[PDB]
DNA sequence: ACCTGTGACAAATTGCCCTCA
DNA sequence: TCTGAGGGCAATTTGTCACAG
DNA sequence: GACGGCCCGG
DNA sequence: GTCCGGGCCG
């Protein structure tokens, strides 16, 4: 399946985005980095096809997607950009046209690589962005181990506010996701808690490959 | 005040279904 | 007939906060 | 809608 | 009987 590589800046940037909007987004990457001016496509059918969904659903996703892109900002830390710089439109029924800020280019192509196959099961956006950090820190055999910083983490990610109390941090993202990582993906994934006084400050993820 | 977890409720998202150009 | 653009849904997940200990 | 392949009239 | 361009139907 296509290889996704990204830079580590698009790795650690800011941003809120769905899934749907992630998944897109992954083949925006694919699409400039085989070279440009930014204008990329999307046809129906064949997003249909590599994510096992109906044209109907495929439809629905990439409309909604489509229009929840504007006023969206990405932060490469501290410079802010818009993703898009005109609306989309479709020149043909089952197509789609898309103008990425070109500015953003240079921010896509010290980098992180993964096959697709490895991330289109995933359902949660959270533990797309996860599972991506990991990935910048595997080896060739396929193993890692890497301390994240909450702070930076909720910063990072976008995390909502009720996520800064630590039991809701733990209940509804860490243990999801990281349950998600290994129900989805060919990886196998645990963690410890880091702590300083009665806080804690840290995660450290260790994994390796099956 | 600080920390933890759980019970509730609300809001959002998922894979469905159907209909017609 | 095959595609895809619309219009809906119920079950489930995610986001929020009161309270116990 | 868009596309193909069938069957009408001449 | 056959042959061809085109329209409609699925
Ligand atoms: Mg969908
Ligand atoms: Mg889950
Ligand atoms: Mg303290
Ligand atoms: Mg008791
Ligand atoms: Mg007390």
């Amino acid at each position: 399946s296509p290889r996704i590589v990204q830079s580590n800046d698009l790795t650690e940037a800011a941003y809120s985005l769905s899934r749907d909007q992630k998944r897109m987004l992954y083949l925006f990457v694919d699409q400039i980095r085989k070279s440009h001016d930014g204008i990329c496509e999307i046809h129906v059918a064949k997003y249909a096809e590599i994510f096992g969904l109906t044209s109907a659903e495929a439809s629905k996703d990439i409309r909604q997607a489509l229009k929840s892109f504007a006023g969206k900002e990405v932060v490469f830390y501290y410079e802010s950009f818009p993703w898009f710089i005109k609306p989309a439109h479709s020149p043909s029924r089952g197509l789609y046209s898309v103008h990425i800020n070109p500015y953003l280019i240079p921010f896509f192509i010290r980098f992180t690589q993964f096959r697709l196959s490895e991330t289109k099961e995933i359902t949660n956006p959270y533990a797309m962005r996860l599972y991506e950090s990991l990935c910048q820190y595997r080896k060739p055999d396929g193993s890692g181990i890497v301390s994240l910083k909450i702070d930076w983490i909720i910063e990072r990610y976008q995390l909502p506010q009720s996520y800064q109390r630590m039991p809701d941090f733990r209940r509804r993202f860490l243990q999801v996701c990281v349950n998600e990582i290994n129900s989805r993906t060919p990886m196998r994934l645990s963690y410890i808690e880091k702590k300083k006084g009665r806080q804690t400050t840290h995660i450290v993820f260790s994994f390796r490959d099956i």
